[PDB]
């Protein structure tokens, strides 16, 4: 017995922003402090690991917008 | 006996934003401290980890919009 | 018993956006500070790791659009 | 003595119009007649006017949309 | 004594039609008749106007649609 | 005694129209007739006007859209 299998989505889809102006947008914070403490580290399969982090981030994008997707057709026997 | 299977999503959608000014956005917290303390770490399978963090963030997109999506035809014997 | 699969996916979808100005931004966080002791550290397998950092960022991009997308037809016997 | 003036209006408005079709128009009047009589004419500074004239117009847009706008800010001593 | 004037307006309206079609539109006015009479004309400055005329004009725009502005900022002593 | 002026407007507006078609469109005014009499004519400074006419247009763009604008910042003493 024949099989038969069509997969035809279709997408006009969009995702759009307009901005008259983004401004005089500051950013000071005061000074931050950061101290840890360990004597023994050990890491052993497939670690992802962040110790001590300090960060200042100031991003402003002109149009942020994004468009995650994904297609997965799978078949057996 | 046979099998037939069709996969026709059709999606026209959108997904949008207009602004007229984003403005005098200021950020201008204290400053932050942190402290951890343990003598011994210890990561096996898989872990993910972030111990320590200070983090300052001033985000502030033209548009932050966006539209996730996912596909999964699945099939067995 | 034939078989016969078929893979026709269509997109016209677009991820767009418009700005009149991004303006004047400041970025003037005070001095931070970072300490971390560990007197041994010990990594194995597929290990990734951050220790000790100190990160300033001003991204301000004039148009950070994108469109992350994937397609995984599979098969077997 | 300071003086500070700010002018800043933020508009998002539209002006707009559908139709599913305009279809069939006549337009036919009846052979008009026109006769004007005057011995002289003495004219000087922002005169204007039209003497004698027969108009036969048809204006069909397929949306006549309009929007007209007036800013001003104005000083002195 | 500072004078400071800042003048930042932001406009993002649209003026916009549809039509399905414009079809069939039939200008067919009967023969008109024109006569006018006068001895002899003396003009000086800003005269504009027409003697004698005859217009017979059609005028189907696909979407006839207009934006008209003005900005003036002004200052003196 | 400083002055400080700022003219930075913003504009982001569309004018926009579409149409499925402008099919077909007769203009068949029957024959006009014009005279007209004058036996001197004397001019001078701007002048403008036309004497006799017979103007018999047809007009038909598939968008007729039109934008006019205007700035203008002035200063003296």
């Amino acid at each position: 017995g024949s099989v038969q299998i069509v997969y035809k989505p279709v997408d006009l889809s969009k995702v759009t922003s307009k901005c008259g102006s983004l401004g005089n947008i500051h950013h000071k914070p005061g000074g931050g402090q950061v101290e840890v403490k360990s004597e023994k580290l050990d890491f052993k399969d497939r670690v992802q690991s962040k110790i001590g982090s300090l960060d200042n981030i100031t991003h402003v994008p002109g149009g942020g917008n994004k468009k995650i997707e994904t297609h997965k057709l799978t078949f057996r026997e």
